């Protein structure tokens, strides 16, 4: 399974998480079809989340790879233009 | 077993904690369904808790997942509006 942080700021970064198995081999992808690996880290950090995104995660172990599970990073919305005078 | 932080400020973060197994699975959910999982982690921190909730807690070891165990988490009661002249 995977899990992101909550809701991130439009300039900030976001930790991305896993289960902790022992020897696997964890790879993440950017998108669903798995072409572009981004890291192989249990608990990477992804910076620069400017719009809703999501992630895919496929762990190996004894050489048997899982199916890709998706994540989604949402944005918190923007706040407002203040009141001057 | 589960055990939870003491009783929270409304807009604070409580960390659940529970028995450290080895190679055991935790999942911890957020109804008694158990159909939304909020972490796999041992002791998961849970965001924004803004009024009583629980959450459960089954711990797999060996391929056999334990039955729910519910904790509930307490909101510290709200301080009164301050005397001013």
């Amino acid at each position: 399974t995977a899990f992101n942080n909550g809701p991130v700021c439009r300039g900030d970064a976001v930790q991305l998480n896993t289960t902790t198995i022992n020897n696997a081999l964890y790879e993440w992808y950017s998108d669903a079809a798995l072409t572009n690996l981004i890291s192989t880290q249990q608990n990477p950090t992804v910076a620069n989340i400017t719009t809703d995104s999501t992630f895919y995660l496929v762990v190996t172990v004894n050489g048997c790879p899982s199916s890709a599970v998706a994540t989604t990073v949402t944005l918190h919305p923007t706040p407002a233009t203040p009141n001057i005078p």
